[PDB]
């Protein structure tokens, strides 16, 4: 039994059709009843924020259901400001028991086209993060199935709740995976950017930037997924697995580094290819205004039986116990919560 409350197309030869898919969330009626909608195959060029709990998307196909917008946090609003890292995002959620399945979500700011602009034009971006999906503090129990998700700097952005991702496409260069949030991976394929404007050398990205709080007993865990590099071109050692994220936060004595946000990021029976090099560090700044470095080895940063070139394992990559591992099931991490379709 599978039935829509709304569905939307390109097509006006379709019928009874939404032509965005703004307009066929905004027609939900007010409440919690779950509200499911049909999104036929095309490029929709929105921008969307989804307050409404129980409400569930459902695209024709992952390859060609595809809702993108260009936005970098330095991108400039009416007003003069910034949009910020929050800001850029596509897709927001800001509600509970959300579902997106069979679609793509980008973010099409252009990071290469930025990179390669004269340092002398005005139109060059420094703030490039531009986020694909957001999941804010307000959002649990946030179920994405058969899902792409495309960006380049800060893809996508977990706070709040639980999140569960499975088959999915994910992509980026730095970042692109961050937050604070309790977010499960499985059977994902997390994939890593060439990048044009990198020195030999030099690093190209992180897959992960976790913010979790040290109080909190999960953060960005990943199983039985496929760490991969977009292309040949992506050079050995040049991705780290994680850094660090302290975000700047205001405190009752200032705005800096929050010094708990010490993050998790857990593989857990996870292919590698060799452009992974190991674990990083990331800087903030402390309440003093000075330069401060997180390390990796302070951070909560392990694997368990990864395998492929970019799995090595020694000092500097710790490795969980069989009864470590174990904490780390779905049933673990996700708690109550079992994500289902509609
Ligand atoms: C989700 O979090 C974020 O997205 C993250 O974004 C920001 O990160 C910064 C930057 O965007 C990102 O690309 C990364 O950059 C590093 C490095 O920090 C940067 O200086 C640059 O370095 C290279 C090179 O890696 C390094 O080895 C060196 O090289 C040599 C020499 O020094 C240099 O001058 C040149 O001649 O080359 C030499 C050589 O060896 O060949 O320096 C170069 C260089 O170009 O320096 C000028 O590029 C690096 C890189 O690309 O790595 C993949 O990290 C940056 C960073 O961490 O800065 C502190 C942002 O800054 C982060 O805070 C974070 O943002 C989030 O958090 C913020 C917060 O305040 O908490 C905000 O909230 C924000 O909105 C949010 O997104």
């Amino acid at each position: 039994a599978t039935t829509y409350n709304a569905v939307v197309s390109k097509s006006s030869s379709d019928g009874k059709t939404f032509k965005t898919i703004a307009d066929a969330i905004a027609s939900a009626p007010a409440g919690s009843t779950p509200f499911v909608i049909l999104i036929k195959n095309g490029v929709y060029n929105e921008r969307l924020t989804i307050t409404r709990n129980n409400l569930h998307l459902k695209g024709e196909s992952r390859n060609g259901a595809v809702i993108a917008a260009a936005t970098a946090a330095g991108t400039l609003k009416s007003d003069g400001s910034k949009w910020g890292t929050a800001g850029s995002s596509t897709i927001t959620i800001s509600a509970k028991d959300f579902s997106a399945q069979s679609l793509t979500i980008r973010n099409d700011f252009d990071f290469p086209a930025n990179q390669a602009k004269s340092d002398s034009d005005s139109s060059k971006i420094k703030d490039t993060q531009a986020v694909a999906l957001y999941v804010t503090k307000s959002g649990d129990r946030a179920y994405f199935k058969d899902v792409s998700l495309v960006g380049y700097q800060a893809t996508l952005y977990v706070s709040g709740g639980r999140s569960f991702f499975s088959d999915c496409r994910i992509s980026g260069t730095v970042d692109f995976i961050f937050g604070d949030g309790t977010a499960l991976f499985n059977n994902c394929d997390l994939v890593s950017r060439y990048r044009a404007d990198v020195k030999s050398g030099n690093v190209s990205g992180y897959l992960t930037a976790p913010s979790t709080n040290i109080n909190q007993k999960y953060g960005l865990v990943i199983t039985n997924s496929r760490v991969i590099r977009e292309s040949d071109s992506v050079p050995a050692k040049s991705y780290g697995l994680g850094r660090p994220w302290h975000p700047t936060t205001t405190f009752s004595d200032g705005r800096y580094a929050d010094p708990n946000a010490i993050g998790q990021t857990v593989f857990l029976n996870t292919s590698m290819d060799n452009h992974i090099y190991g674990w990083d560090k990331m800087s903030g700044k402390d309440k003093n205004g000075n330069t401060i470095w997180f390390n990796p080895e302070d951070s909560r940063f392990f694997e368990y039986k990864s395998y492929g070139a970019g799995a090595t394992v020694s000092k500097d990559r710790r490795q969980l116990t069989d009864a470590q591992a174990a904490e780390y099931t779905q049933s673990k991490v996700l708690g109550d919560w079992t994500p289902t379709l509609p």
